[PDB]
């Protein structure tokens, strides 16, 4: 990258809320991110559970797409919601059968 700018066009460069599960009305005609946006986790620590077939791009981060993660991690980490959660059972006992 040596450019950076970006001409100043009606495109949200934000990581839609559909594509994360991947059910998109609308496939080409979205407005936001699909697959050029940069994978989280991968940059999180580094290395994606997912592996090199991710359904998000491993692109090497650049001044533009940079400053998306910024605000996309901002919003999600500063509005967090609780969700319950628990040890599932290893094993149960079991009674017996003859
Ligand atoms: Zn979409
Ligand atoms: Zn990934």
């Amino acid at each position: 990258g040596s450019s950076g700018s970006s001409g100043e066009l009606p495109k949200k460069r934000e990581l839609c809320k559909f594509y994360i599960t991947g059910f998109c009305a609308r496939a080409e005609n979205c407005p936001y991110m699909h697959g050029d946006f940069p994978c989280k986790l991968y940059h999180t620590t580094g290395n994606c559970i997912n592996g090199d077939d991710c359904m998000f791009s491993h692109d090497p981060l650049t001044e533009e797409t940079r400053e998306l993660l910024d605000k996309m991690l901002a919003d999600d980490a500063e509005a967090g919601a609780e969700d319950e959660k628990e040890v599932e059972e290893l094993k149960k006992s079991g009674p017996s059968s003859g």
